């Protein structure tokens, strides 16, 4: 039923660039102990006007004009609004009133009406790796590769799949890998789901032993398309570190997904002992109608890449590239940890990127 076909062509196109904004530590290094988690450690609210940031042990909201204005002229220092010392914090969001943070082994919560009250939302059962708000529930994959949904208002908790690797939510959508390499995907409504398609790897990638192929992302790009990466499992505790990756676009069209390769996706040459997780901003009408421009990075790369719907874009030049700076300490590489979208302050949407060091930058992508 799955079929692979040709790779994927890039575009040189002359209409799309970053604008390197600047880049400054604003937060504690975790000096390359991370938590073992797909990181989400950067949120962004344009309504409130505000950001929330954990890096190495320390977490803060803060004012966005601010930070925007502490990264871009060299003048105006960074204060903060709220400040925490918590040690394992993977996921950071702004959800009506409120902030929540996550750990590895607990959900927290902060008022932001009354910043003194700090509160533990919930404990989980088994450590966690990658979280995912999407309106009023938080969607959860266990360290047991257990699939689970949280109700935020209710406190009450779902089972939705088991043995996925990997798994990505929109607002209508809930894509999921598995174990045995395949993909699963389902109509998506307030905690609800219904299954809508399903497949397995085409014959000539089944070819690629799970083990040195193993499943390590999805990321839905549109409700037809798909971004898987499969690669080397890498252990929580290993000095020295390589990646080895292959990233496939899946499209399914009528009943029958097709897979191509990429080799100008997020290329991972990064040394760091990071869990596999795919960093994904989507900015709708950059170009057109139905055309929305996915930037994404990754917890295994320095490297950010533009996909435009159908095809992945280089810009035209060298200084048009977004990338993630060489450690002024270590002279390695470093990656995100977390990612986010800024469209209301003063001086083209505003990428801000989080380093494995604190490091933050501004990247603006135009036209």
């Amino acid at each position: 039923a799955s079929s692979l076909k040709d790779e994927v062509p890039t575009e040189t196109s002359e209409d799309f660039g970053f604008k390197f904004l600047g880049q400054k530590q604003i937060l504690p290094s975790f000096n390359e102990k991370l938590p073992f988690a797909s990181l989400q450690n950067l949120d962004i609210s344009n309504s409130k006007s505000l950001f929330v940031a954990a890096s190495g042990s320390k977490a803060v909201v803060g004012e966005l004009q601010l930070l925007r204005d502490h990264i871009t002229s060299d003048s105006t220092p960074l204060t903060f609004k709220w400040e925490k010392e918590i040690p394992d914090v993977i996921f950071v969001c702004f959800h009506g009133d409120q902030v929540l943070v996550s750990t590895r082994n607990a959900l927290y919560s902060l008022d932001l009406e009354e910043l003194s009250e700090f509160r533990t939302v919930t404990s989980f059962e088994k450590p966690v790796f990658q979280l995912k708000n999407v309106n009023n529930t938080l969607v959860i994959l266990n360290s047991v590769n257990d699939l689970s949904a949280l109700d935020l208002r209710t406190k009450s908790t779902k089972q939705l799949a088991q043995n996925v690797t990997s798994f990505d939510v929109t607002n209508s959508q809930l894509a999921v890998l598995l174990k045995d390499r395949s993909f699963q995907s389902f109509a998506w409504r307030n905690g609800e789901m219904e299954k809508q398609f399903e497949f397995s790897l085409p014959s000539e990638l089944e070819e690629l032993p799970v083990e040195e192929y193993s499943p390590l992302s999805v990321t839905i790009l549109s409700p037809q398309d798909f971004l898987a990466v499969f690669g080397n499992v890498i252990s929580e505790t290993d000095d020295e570190v390589s990646y080895d990756q292959k990233m496939y676009i899946i499209k399914h069209i009528d009943g029958s997904a097709s897979f191509q390769e990429t080799f100008d996706i997020t290329p991972p040459f990064g040394q760091i002992v990071r869990f596999p997780y795919m960093y994904k901003v989507t900015l709708s009408g950059l170009i057109e109608p139905d055309a929305n421009v996915n930037v994404l990075a990754s917890s295994c790369s320095s490297e950010v890449s533009i996909w435009d719907s159908k095809q992945v874009i280089e810009p035209s030049q060298d200084s048009e590239r977004a990338v993630l700076p060489i450690s002024e300490e270590t002279d390695k590489d470093t990656n995100p940890i977390g990612v986010a979208v800024d469209v209301v302050t003063s001086g083209l949407p505003l990428v801000y990127i989080l380093n494995n060091e604190g490091s933050l930058q501004i990247v603006g992508l135009f036209h």
